[PDB]
């Protein structure tokens, strides 16, 4: 493995100790894709001062993205003290096809302490810590954030001037304050001034040594390092991930001014990542001399395509993010950053989809009503009812009875009721409680010996349970009875052997004991034919007093099919909303297997009655018979019109909603054709929405004067004067 | 190798214990599977979870 | 094992397949999409295999 050196002596860490409220800050800062904003260069080519289109991953123009502070920790008089740290180590993130970074953007500037902004410090460019991994979890002590197997480690060391990356696997520490020892808070990283970053030799080791007493190196595959010269203008970041491995981008290696990145680098690992993390850090500085950091931001790549302006030194300068507007569309439509004026038509709204609603066949009902009336069978002579395609509630029919054991082999008791199966088998009897300790598949009892068994084959259950007083159909033994032997005498009149009852069936001297035994140790004995090789068959039985209630037990067996698993607990509606109908709005919907979205009303009928299914000359659905006895019918949905004015000469724009009226139109949209509607909210944030002769706009203003042209006309007596000029 | 081997299934159950999802391989990708399955398989026919 | 592969990305460097084919004896070989000679014979930004 990776020469990374020896792993810290001592076991103990640093104490950390959270203080992530100090840390609440706003200063949100969003992507200006005009000035190529986190930007990525393309890979391998360049162009002239000629614009294009590209697509490829980029952050979206709108993202303020996250924002992450480092700061000094505890720290008093001249000596450090315990650390002071945000939560950044519970931020587990989901990895999404990469991210970039924005760094030193508050560079060269003023904000405070952040820990004790009691202090207004000046703030200075700081380079963060990442862990990434494909699998992430608790520690010990219940603590978000444990990555698992192989991680990866971008960690800056001493100063920004060494970055070093590592691969390994970690080892937790069972030191005071460690990753195993049970007096762990949260994991971090600290740096200290005092001794590090000496200016005649700057402790390369300084961020990594720190790690190391939280973590040891077990098995290292990779560790690569880069050189750094300190520089406070902003620098853009990022990562990637393809089958080739992990790729790094950077400006600062090319273009320092412009913000270009390029592919810094690039990591042999290609284990995909999953989950991704930042690591905490923080400063071990004397306290008067405490130093405040700039804001850092992330922002996330999304497969978005963009218009590029590049300039004939090759770097882009411009952008237009398609999807963000409907202007920026119309940008990409015409391949450029500047549109001639007029009208334009643009894509039209979603409009949006409401609460499904599914009509299918009611009610089959699994059988279970022969359980509730005479006199349930002696256990060796226990009932059965097969069920095959049809619907049930379990729980329904067991609160018919008060259950003293519940229990089931191979499925728990609870999931055999809400399972489906290709079958459902249930087997009845009466039963007393006092033979209870002998009805189990596995019991030792005369009960499973001779009378019931359940087959290994498949999950079965075994219920006991009594009835209510409300239960008069039912009735009763004179005693509870079972067998207690079974077994064939030899033809040799000497031999004999047992006969334990079968799975899943009833014992062979069942046809020679009586219905119910008469008296406890009754027994009989019938002759057999040559046919049987001779011998007798001889059997006896036991009984139990009859009870004020009826005792029963039961047996239930399932079979689950492979893709036959027809029975199942449906239930209508019961413990539900009520969605066969509406009346009604966008929704979603299933007929017996058709479906589609759309509008239902309450229409007129035309025929053939009964048929269902109305359609159009063109086999559009028109309208459906509901089995409530109503017709309904469907328009389906529409969809809102679109079309924008664009004043190029004052460069803004209003909008133009078709014929769709302002009773539907809203300040936001709920449907949407757009990600965003905040280019018309620029001035219209203030505004209603107006009606016109053609419909309902935004921004328009009534200012009702008579011009000959306006070049913008909206059609009929409409039209759309341009703001005067300068 | 002590003996050749080869995952012939993986997929994983619903939490409601009525229906599964299989997991065919990505391209270029390991299946997820990979986590649980040893280095080898001892058994033909052997099965994990 | 089919579910543990290895991997080896190359950059920068150069190549002589035939004489790495020397080394085992080929039961199968078929390539989709180019012909063999020419995977071969082309230069390219990695390879994987």
């Amino acid at each position: 493995y990776v020469d990374v050196g020896p792993d810290s002596v001592k076991s103990a860490c640093i104490e950390v100790d959270i203080q992530q409220t100090f840390f609440d800050k706003t200063w949100p800062r969003p992507i200006d894709v005009s000035k190529a904003d986190g930007i990525i260069y393309p890979q391998g080519r360049t162009y002239s001062n000629i614009t294009i289109t590209y697509q490829g991953l980029f952050p979206y123009q709108g993202d303020h993205g996250d924002m992450y502070v480092y700061s000094a920790g505890h720290a008093t008089g001249t000596t450090p003290q315990k650390l002071f740290v945000a939560n950044y180590s519970q931020d587990v993130k989901q990895f999404a096809n990469g991210f970039v970074v924005r760094i030193g953007a508050a560079a060269n500037s003023t904000g405070t302490v952040i820990i004790s902004p009691s202090t207004s410090a000046t703030i200075r460019k700081i380079y963060p810590a990442f862990m990434l991994g494909s699998s992430v979890g608790n520690f010990s002590d219940g603590k978000m954030g444990r990555f698992f197997n192989h991680t990866l480690v971008l960690l800056p060391d001493g100063c920004g001037t060494l970055l070093r990356a590592f691969y390994c696997i970690l080892e937790p520490r069972s030191g005071n304050h460690c990753p195993a020892g049970n007096s762990y808070t949260s994991f971090a990283t600290y740096h200290t001034p005092a001794t590090d970053c000496s200016d005649g030799n700057y402790n390369r080791n300084a961020s990594l040594n720190s790690f190391k007493e939280y973590f040891n190196l077990r098995n290292c595959t990779f560790m690569y390092t880069y050189n750094i010269t300190e520089d406070e203008i902003l620098e853009w970041f990022g990562i990637t991930q393809t089958a080739q491995g992990v790729h790094l981008f950077s400006s600062r290696y090319v273009d320092l001014y412009g913000g270009n990145m390029f592919q810094f680098a690039t990591l042999p690992v290609y284990d995909t990542i999953k989950y991704y993390s930042i690591i905490p850090h923080s400063i071990r500085s004397i306290q008067s001399d405490r130093k405040a950091w700039a804001a850092f931001y992330v922002y996330k790549l999304q497969p978005l395509t963009f218009l590029l302006d590049f300039s004939v030194d090759g770097y882009i300068r411009r952008a237009i993010d398609c999807g963000f507007n409907d202007l920026s569309q119309l940008h990409c439509s015409y391949e450029s950053f500047d549109v001639e004026s007029g009208v334009y038509s643009v894509s039209s709204f979603e409009a949006k989809p409401s609460g499904s609603v599914v009509e299918q066949a009611e009610g089959v009902e699994c059988d279970f009503s022969p359980l509730l009336s005479g006199t349930p069978p002696q256990v060796y002579n226990f009932k059965r009812l097969v069920f095959t395609n049809c619907n049930y509630n379990l729980t329904k029919l067991l609160s018919l009875f008060s259950v003293n054991d519940f229990t089931c082999s191979q499925i728990s008791p609870a999931a055999i009721a809400s399972n489906c199966y290709s079958s459902l088998i249930l087997d009845y009897f009466s039963y007393p409680l006092s033979m209870k300790s002998d009805l189990s598949v596995s019991s030792a009892g005369p009960i499973s010996q001779f009378n019931y068994k359940q087959s290994f084959s498949n999950p079965t259950c075994l219920i006991l349970a009594t009835v209510p007083h409300n239960l008069t159909t039912i009735t009763k033994p004179l005693k509870y009875s079972y067998i207690n032997k079974c077994s064939r005498f030899l033809s040799d009149d000497r031999t004999e052997v047992p006969q334990l009852v079968n799975a899943n069936q009833y014992s062979p001297c069942v046809s020679i004991v009586p219905s119910t035994v008469w008296e406890d140790g009754d027994y009989y004995r019938k002759q057999l034919s040559p046919l049987e090789g001779g011998g007798w068959l001889v059997a006896s039985g036991s009984t139990v007093a009859m009870t004020e209630q009826l005792q029963m037990g039961f047996g239930i067996t399932v079979q689950y099919g492979t893709d036959t698993n027809s029975v199942c607990p449906k239930l209508e509606f019961a413990n539900d909303t009520k969605i066969a109908s509406q009346l009604g709005n966008c929704v979603e919907y299933s007929l017996y297997g058709v479906s589609g979205r759309g509008v239902f009303q309450n229409c007129t009928a035309v025929g053939v009655r009964q048929q269902r299914f109305v359609y159009d000359a063109y086999q559009n659905l028109v309208g459906y018979y509901s089995d409530d006895g109503n017709y309904y019918c469907l328009r389906a949905c529409v969809s809102v019109p679109v079309s924008v004015i664009y004043d190029k000469e004052t460069k803004t724009h209003a909008t133009l909603f078709g014929s769709v009226a302002c009773e539907h139109i809203s300040s936001t949209m709920s449907q949407y054709s757009r990600s965003t509607r905040s280019m018309l909210k620029r001035r219209d944030s203030t505004y209603g929405p107006l009606q016109t002769p053609v419909g309902c706009v935004l921004g328009l203003v009534n200012s009702s004067l008579f011009v000959e042209d306006c070049k913008l006309p909206l059609g009929q007596s409409l039209c759309a004067l341009p703001d005067t000029p300068s």
